[PDB]
């Protein structure tokens, strides 16, 4: 009898960063209310200005990341409002029936509808909009996201000894297919429906123009780098709602990696570079070690330095001569 | 003494379905016979009626799935007959020498061979054509299957205990590259022969004009939808001989999956998507537990539904609210 | 104190092969000292005699693999003489800090620097060169190459009984961008540096036009065939620095297989063909059971067969009629 359940309305954040949340769980289950509205708006992915009608969940690519525990409930409330121009909808890949309840949340603009599912398994997992003959269109405009669902008692190391972790991030990694002319350049539309032959003929390359993390080239740098002090643990959630991912620390290691994103799975220890198959969400689990500035990127260094797949963690404290240091500094 | 052992001769069937056979083994080790005749022929594989020529083990894209048990001997009378055009041959991943069986089955149009190889580790695993300098060309015009060879006590979860299916679909996916002119049309031939420069051209550029399941854009649609009902257990064997893919079942997970399709390992849990690499078989079993329409899709969304590996299962059964259910259905 | 440490210098040898070690360290911790100079050079990588200008760790592709053990000290000195043009530097996915070491050795043509860093992870790891805005350039330039970092007690099964190599032998598959004129032929360039905007270019279609075993397309084939007898055990580490890859051996298995590499985690068993993403290194163990030829390749079969990305195994010993045999020759 879920009228019976105690129900709490959590606020989302913009990614990188993640809403407030226990790792153990301090109640029984729940039901968790979100609000997502949906907006279709101009983005600039690159440094040269080029520019796509993105369509996003509350505003940002990715969507944010939504968590809760397992065998609560997820009740969502999806707003379309009426500056949009298209027919969108939600899957989640943590639910069970209706296309993932796809087939329950079809909004036209000036439309909302509220969902609810009992969050079964234990794990990250992709949501995205998955609108009938126009999927994959939808998901390659941005709209897509993730969601975690932590066990009662939290994340497990391969022995079943509790891991916690400090920090919490979750990296988004987008393939666009931005049409060209026939010369090579981007093209530019005033609606997304202008867009929409053009962007399958592109979809059908099989060659995103870009890959970025966050929406943009660039995004996770400068002063929107993540950061972290040494000594810290650290959980990455890496999702892609379309494409193989190769994620990578350079400068660390994945300790423990979910690399299919799923719990009850243990961990893959001492990763180098772990694969996220397309539709799927990973985690990774780090100890910084060392202080500086550390890369993540798509470890097909095409993807990563010509396309966009690449940010930075920026992570303060003490240099450990142990673990590296320069015998000789380069010289004649 | 192989002269001693049971002989069994089994009939295969069309993909998708699967030849009768037991999970758990109710004879000691047999040889089990298998035929398949090789037939080239002319397949249209998308809605705009494309043609090609298709080189098949027994009329189907894929060939079917064999059935046996560990420690049985497999038996493959091979037949070209001379209405074939082309030499070809059998490689088995499950066997052991001889590249797999391709060095002692070569083939000309008339000839036949029988084969015998011992099947000595469990698991899904793929067999296809490769004959000296055509290796892929004879591979991406639709030369292959699987074979499944189960442990002689069936199938084990994570924790040793039986797992038992109810029913057995296999999907084959298909990587087609269609010759294209300059504008670009695909091509039309007489004979496969003819077609042998521009096809290598066309595999060159690792571009597939069409992927596909069962060899054909909606062959696992309408009246030929997979089906199950709410309670079963159903076991997914799905093969890529060439190309990495990614299922996903839309609304639904694979319980437990064998991504890589080797038995003696344990099973992955709870996945959303999986990987499986080109060359390889995987199985994926999953318990329905909502009734509906699912799509089983490669999750590479474009190649899903722009190039055409996407199916359809039809669940019947009960609707359980519990684990979905539309709050507020669509509304202003 | 690291004064007190024995230092050992190692003498590297060309790929496949590699540098003499223990499996199961007979001595305590140890500084292990080795060299590399880098070498820019042209290279002939297929049969119609297209040639790169390649940039290398010790004069090959790929560069040499390193061998330790967990908790050694690699000290690492790197020479860029001065008939080179360009800056270079290292970076260790082993290695802990400093974007894995190559922050701190940057060295332009004339410079050497000597680098020490802590093997704290057991596995096979990929280094590479990463220069700062030409990452990728280098790096499908040819220059990378591995580093095993064995555990102290040498390796074990998934039950955690030793497992013994009798040989090892080192596969580094490299995807080269050739770039193409307007009619699709292959350019030359007198120097590196005149390639750079066209290397750019090539790279940013994500279409390699080589990839190939060793350097070049046959590299591993004739004379330069990997040899073996039935009954020895053979470990094949496998490293792609940029590009998922599918090895499988044609005619066997990869018994025991650490397809990410890592060696704190059991091998997945009885693969056909497992998946090394790009940017890492993978290692599979099989024991040969019949005598002849197998072909070890990339079982996306263009990639392989088109491409160039195969070699051979000549392995000699005893047939098993058991485990296969022709019971009726090809015939009428
Ligand atoms: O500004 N809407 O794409
Ligand atoms: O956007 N209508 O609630
Ligand atoms: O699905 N492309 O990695
Ligand atoms: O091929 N996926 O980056
Ligand atoms: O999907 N297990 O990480
Ligand atoms: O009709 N034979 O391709
Ligand atoms: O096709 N000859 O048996
Ligand atoms: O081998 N291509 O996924
Ligand atoms: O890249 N394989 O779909
Ligand atoms: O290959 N093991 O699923
Ligand atoms: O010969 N140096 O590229
Ligand atoms: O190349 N200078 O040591
Ligand atoms: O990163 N390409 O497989
Ligand atoms: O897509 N990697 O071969
Ligand atoms: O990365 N473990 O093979
Ligand atoms: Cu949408
Ligand atoms: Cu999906
Ligand atoms: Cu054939
Ligand atoms: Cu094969
Ligand atoms: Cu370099
Ligand atoms: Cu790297």
């Amino acid at each position: 009898d879920i009228s019976t359940l105690p129900r709490v309305k959590v606020d989302l954040v913009k990614p990188p960063f993640v809403h407030a949340h226990d790792q153990v769980a301090k109640t029984g289950p729940r039901v968790v209310e979100f609000t997502m509205t949906i907006e279709e708006k101009k983005l600039v992915i690159d440094r040269e200005g080029t520019e796509i009608h993105a369509m996003t969940f509350n505003g940002s690519v990715p969507g944010p990341l939504m968590v809760v525990h397992e065998n609560d409930y997820v009740e969502l409330r999806l707003i379309n409002p009426d500056t949009n121009t298209l027919l969108h909808n939600i899957d989640f890949h943590a639910a069970t029936g209706a296309l993932g309840g796809g087939a329950l949340t079809q909004v036209n603009p000036g439309e909302e509808t509220t969902l609810r599912f009992k969050a079964t398994k234990p794990g990250v997992f992709v949501y995205h909009c998955a609108p009938e003959g126009m999927v994959p269109w939808h998901v390659t405009s941005g709209m897509n996201g993730a969601i975690m669902v932590l066990p009662r008692d939290g994340l497990k190391d391969e022995k079943g000894q509790p891991l916690t972790y400090d920090k919490i991030y979750y990296v988004g990694e987008q393939d666009f297919y931005v049409p060209k002319d026939e010369a090579g350049n981007y093209k530019k539309y005033e609606t997304p429906g202008e867009a929409y032959e053009d962007a399958v003929k592109a979809m059908r390359t099989l060659t995103p123009t870009h890959i970025v993390f966050n929406g943009a080239v660039g995004a996770l740098t400068g002063d929107h780098a993540l950061t972290a002090a040494v000594g810290e643990r650290v959980l990455v959630v890496h999702s892609q709602a379309n494409r193989d991912t190769r994620p990578h620390l350079i400068g660390g290691h994945g300790d423990y990696v979910w690399a299919t994103g799923k719990f009850r799975n243990p961990p893959d220890l001492d990763q180098e570079t772990w694969l996220i198959p397309g539709g799927t969400a990973g985690a990774a689990f780090y100890t910084f070690r060392q202080p500086g500035v550390y890369a993540y990127v798509n470890h097909n260094l095409i993807e990563a330095f010509e396309l966009g797949a690449a940010g930075h963690f920026k992570v303060t404290g003490e240099w450990n001569d142990d673990l590296m240091t320069s015998v000789v500094k380069p010289a004649s």
